[PDB]
């Protein structure tokens, strides 16, 4: 999702930007799979 509770972080390896939510502190490897 995108709610304004999702941080940009940019994941190193395959070059994609993630989002870190440090609410619940749940974190995803490159974008959200949610």
């Amino acid at each position: 999702p995108l709610p304004p509770g999702w941080e940009i972080r940019i994941e190193s390896g395959s070059g994609r930007i993630y989002y870190y939510n440090s609410i619940t502190k749940t974190t995803t490897w490159e974008r959200p799979r949610l």
